[PDB]
């Protein structure tokens, strides 16, 4: 509990990407399925969706007040990263991992709202 980043959450899904010239187009990040995982950087008292792929960090999205992420399928979600300048998305086995994933990420921005102050 201690440690300087505290995993909290992991599940698998296909990971995605909005195209950043017309935003319409969705382009698959890592073709196969990966590990996305929620984390608490006790560092810098933030909390992180992270996600790695091909030895890269396909997904380094810091989880902000105001962050939304909606699903828009009974199996895909998504949200902007406003700071990343990017939107992602995910698709997973079930709807039940998609509510898993989304109610991880109220519980995760009510930390945010609160470590914000």
């Amino acid at each position: 509990s201690t440690a300087r980043e505290q995993p909290i959450f992991s599940t698998r899904a296909h990971v995605f990407q909005i195209d950043p010239a017309t935003k319409r187009n969705w382009i698959p990040a890592g073709k196969h399925a990966l590990t996305v995982s929620y984390f608490y950087d006790a560092t810098r008292n933030v909390y992180r969706i992270i996600s790695i792929g091909g030895a890269k960090a396909i997904i380094n999205s810091t989880v902000t007040p105001n962050m939304t992420f909606t699903k828009t399928s009974q199996k895909f979600g998504q949200w902007a990263d406003s700071r990343a300048n990017t939107v992602y998305g995910l698709g997973f086995a079930s709807e039940q991992h998609l509510t898993q994933f989304a109610e991880k990420f109220q519980e995760v921005k009510e930390a945010a709202r609160l470590a914000r102050e």
